[PDB]
């Protein structure tokens, strides 16, 4: 199917 | 400061 | 200061 | 000071 | 202060 | 079926 | 079916 | 079916 | 400050 | 199927 992952970030 | 939007999606 | 928005969505 | 909203979701 | 608010959801 | 996890934090 | 995590954090 | 994960942050 | 905006889609 | 992955940062 679908593997979708985000990431946003100030570290 | 920081303004931070994230969004991961299946639509 | 910091305005963090985060969605996950499947829809 | 701080903003932080989170949505998680199967719509 | 903080305003912090989260949604976790299956409609 | 569906497993949804959110967390919305200030730590 | 479907796996949705969401994380929004301030830490 | 469907693997959906976001992460906003500031660390 | 800092403006951080992340989508990742599959619509 | 698909495999999508987004990183937007400030480290």
């Amino acid at each position: 199917g679908a593997v979708v992952t985000g990431v946003t970030a100030v570290a």
